């Protein structure tokens, strides 16, 4: 026996069980994994979902797990509900008004739905001439899909990832009740939910810090082939200066192969064929087998004066680097076109059809103080003779930046790096090959004692995902979830209760 409300969805032609509307909610962009749910959810408002949620915790014996659909960005069917019901959120933003995206009347922050994609953010902020301060990569990400992971870019060192970003939100629980929460009110229920993978409600709203927006960006890259004068480099970068950091908006960086070092640089959309011809001589001159480039930027205004002070400013930090002699190569852009840098690359893989493939992609966070170890057994090892497709990323991480209150799993150590290994597979003896590699990866790591942290994976048993949390942050992890959703429903495809 259904409740009204949730009789009301289907009969309303928002609860979907058609073949179209189960196949799209049972892939995800990792094309590895799939599992198609019992029924889809389109929710017109969010009453849409107080109705759904309300219905599964007043009816006995309810079978049907639940979980949103924010972009399926998901790698390992995190956004599936096997045998349930998939939330399509994107249909929060259907009717044109109310605006889902709203920049407060000071400036100071903007109102965005959970559904929203970071890309419709920056455009409905820039438009009031603010910008939200932390980031991640690509854009074409939602709102609540980024906070229930962490959200990390080159701004994240100084600003803390997208986490440390949220003034407040509005979380519909497991129970379906609309709860408003913050540091100051429903702060256990606001610290699970940010970097909590989905398993305790759903955030229909969050309010994120702004900042005045930027105009241009100076946008450089740096050349080494030594490690340890390339992570020296990042970490002067990204110190904090005697809460307060240097000049730099962004840093990032880049691992290179000898193997295809001419393809790689080339795909980088950055570097011209002259400075590719360089690289690779200089590489040759070092007997490297890997080379190393540091990514960032320098934020500023339309000013006057302002492009001769960046070019000040610029030489001043660049002097205080190791960089190879006559290896700094600068662009200039505006901000929304450094920012959505990424779109351009899903634009031509798809093209190619390089872009719906699988994608075993390696994502971590290893401690400052073993990551010149990861680098000889992963960088200068196991990846050695290879063809990689894809991007290898690496940059630090100041803990001081993020809450460990929330959910979200860290490394001891005050600085850690972000370790992404964006491989693309080829063909099916290519996938097997890439899974087989990253469990390499992983055992090399347990057997030398790193204790790293993975980011947007997710583990299949419970001993793993007790190690991930640490177990005095799983026991309150658990506390949590028996209090936002003791039925088990939400997000099963992180497979924690599930
Ligand atoms: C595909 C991709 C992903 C990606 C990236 C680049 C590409 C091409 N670059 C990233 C970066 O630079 N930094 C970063 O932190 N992450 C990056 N990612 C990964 C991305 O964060 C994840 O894929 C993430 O899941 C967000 O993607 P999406 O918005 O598409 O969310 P989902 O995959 O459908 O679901 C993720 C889990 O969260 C739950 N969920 C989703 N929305 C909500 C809301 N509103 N409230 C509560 N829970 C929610 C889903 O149930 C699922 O468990
Ligand atoms: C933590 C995670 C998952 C981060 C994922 N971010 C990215 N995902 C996919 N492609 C990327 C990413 N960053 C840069 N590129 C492309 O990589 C090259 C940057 O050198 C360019 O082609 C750029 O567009
Ligand atoms: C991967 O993508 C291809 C091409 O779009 C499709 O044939 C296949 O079903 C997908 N596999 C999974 C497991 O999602
Ligand atoms: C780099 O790769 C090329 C083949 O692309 C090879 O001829 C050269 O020996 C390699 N250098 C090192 C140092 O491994
Ligand atoms: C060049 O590097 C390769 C691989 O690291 C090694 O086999 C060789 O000893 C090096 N050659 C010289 C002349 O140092």
């Amino acid at each position: 026996p259904w409740p009204a409300s949730l009789a009301a969805l289907a009969l309303d032609g928002k609860l979907r069980t058609d073949s179209n509307a189960t196949a799209a909610a049972s892939t995800d962009f990792g094309n590895i994994t799939s599992a198609l749910p019992a029924a889809v959810l389109y929710p017109s408002s969010t009453a849409d979902l107080v109705a759904l949620l309300s219905a599964a915790n007043s009816t006995p014996g309810w079978p049907y797990t639940i979980a949103f659909r924010g972009r399926g960005h998901s790698l390992m069917g995190q956004a599936f509900a096997p045998g349930g019901v998939v939330v399509n959120m994107a249909s929060l933003g259907d009717a044109a008004a109310p605006p889902r995206i709203n920049v407060s009347a000071d400036g100071r922050y903007v109102d965005a739905g959970g559904e929203q994609v970071w890309i419709d953010v920056l455009r409905a902020s820039l438009a009031r001439g603010v910008a939200p301060r932390s980031w991640t990569d690509y854009l074409y990400l939602t709102v609540g899909g980024t906070l229930s992971n962490a959200g990390i870019s080159g701004q994240a060192f100084r600003h803390g990832p997208q986490i440390s970003n949220v003034l407040e939100m509005d979380v519909i629980t497991g129970h379906g009740e609309m709860v408003t929460c913050s540091k100051q009110l429903n702060a256990d229920l606001f610290d699970a939910v940010l970097g909590g993978l989905g398993q305790f409600g759903v955030i229909t709203r969050a309010r994120i810090a702004v900042e005045p927006a930027p105009a241009r960006a100076r946008w450089v890259r740096l050349v080494y082939t030594d490690f340890a004068a390339f992570s020296a480099d990042q970490e002067r970068l990204t110190a904090p200066r005697p809460a307060s950091f240097g000049p730099m908006s962004y840093v990032e960086g880049s691992v290179f192969v000898n193997q295809s070092l001419a393809t790689d640089l080339a795909n980088t959309g950055f570097f011209t064929d002259a400075d590719v011809a360089r690289i690779v001589a200089l590489a040759g001159e070092r007997n490297a087998t890997t080379v190393y480039s540091i990514e960032a930027t320098l934020n500023y205004d339309n000013a006057t004066a302002a492009a001769a002070a960046v070019d000040q400013e610029l030489a001043s930090v660049l002097g205080t680097l190791s960089y190879v002699e006559g290896f700094a190569f600068q662009r200039d852009v505006a901000y929304a076109a450094f920012l959505d840098r990424v779109h351009g690359s899903e634009v031509a893989l798809n093209k190619l059809g390089l872009w719906r493939v699988p994608h075993p992609w390696l994502n971590m966070f290893v401690p400052r103080s073993r990551i010149a170890d990861f680098d000889r057994g992963v960088f200068k090892g196991i990846l050695q003779g290879t063809d990689i497709v894809g991007p290898l990323i690496v940059y630090p991480l100041n803990k001081s930046m993020w809450d460990d209150g929330m959910s979200a799993a860290t490394p001891s150590e005050d600085v850690f790096y972000a370790v992404s290994l964006l491989f693309s597979s080829v063909a099916p003896n290519d996938l097997a090959r890439l899974q087989e590699q990253n469990r390499r990866i992983l055992r090399f790591c347990d057997l030398a004692g790193i204790q790293y942290k993975t980011y947007l994976a997710r583990h299949t048993d419970r001993s793993d995902w007790v190690r991930h949390f640490g177990a005095a942050k799983w026991n309150r992890f658990v506390e949590m979830k028996n209090k936002y959703d003791p039925k088990r429903l939400l997000s099963p495809g992180q497979d924690i209760f599930n």
